[PDB]
């Protein structure tokens, strides 16, 4: 209803457009520059378009900061990845084959390559939980955030994290394990979120796309070029 949509699009600023930290118009220039960065009409108010976009189901690193003991691109080529858990909706070979087939999207554009570990610490650490695990962002439960990552750097730089309250598919039937690994591995890479609504990279997840259709942007490649090489 209404005062819940006034509660839902101050969590959706703070959690993604840096809202905290008495002028009715600051929260107005956030709702802005979200309606800008996610491809809305530039009302600034809380229309109908804007609170369907804030309850949509996407990744969970914020629109706002681009900014550290980390990096902004890998220096080494070759690349270490681990499956570290498995959430219990998909059997082990379809959560390998998604993480592979999502690796290869960004092999097929970068001189970077990746192995996998078993054991032991890999630069890519990938796992699944849900609600609070042990780093800066909790997950939320069914819906809204979905997964985040972290932009290239030792220890907790580069990890993937998937919340284990969504359903994960293997087709475009549900949450597709598939697209959003390719789009956290952009994170992991050292892209940040494009304003392109066809990009891998926009941050709202894609339910209405054909795996088989599935195919990275011009700005996904201008991106991820713009580092690699
Ligand atoms: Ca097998
Ligand atoms: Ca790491
Ligand atoms: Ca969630
Ligand atoms: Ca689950
Ligand atoms: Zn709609
Ligand atoms: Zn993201
Ligand atoms: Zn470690
Ligand atoms: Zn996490």
């Amino acid at each position: 209803e209404e005062d819940s949509n006034k509660d839902l699009a101050q969590q959706y600023l703070e959690k993604y457009y840096n809202l905290e930290k008495k002028d009715s118009n600051l929260i107005v220039k956030k709702i802005q520059g979200m309606q800008k960065f996610l491809g809305l009409e530039v009302t600034g108010k809380l229309d109908t378009d804007t609170l369907e976009v804030m309850r949509k189901p996407r990744c969970g690193v914020p629109d706002v900061g681009h900014f550290f003991p980390g990096m902004p691109k890998w220096r080494k080529t070759h690349l270490t990845y681990r499956i570290v858990n498995y959430t219990p909706d998909l059997p082990r070979d379809a959560v390998d084959s998604a993480i592979e087939k999502a690796l290869k999207v960004w092999e097929e554009v970068t001189p970077l390559t990746f192995s996998r570990l078993y054991e032991g610490e890999a630069d890519i650490m990938i796992s699944f939980a849900v609600k609070e695990h042990g780093d800066f962002y909790s997950f939320d439960g069914p819906g809204h955030s979905l997964a985040h990552a972290y932009p290239p750097g030792p220890g907790l730089y580069g990890d993937i994290h998937f919340d284990d309250d969504e359903k994960w598919t293997e087709d475009a039937s549900g949450t597709n394990l598939f697209l959003v690994a390719a789009h956290e591995l952009g994170h992991s890479l050292g892209l940040f979120h494009s304003a392109n609504t066809e990009a891998l990279m926009y941050p709202l997840y894609n339910s209405f796309t054909e795996l088989a259709q599935f195919r990275l942007s011009q700005d996904d490649v201008n991106g991820i070029q713009s580092l690699y090489g």
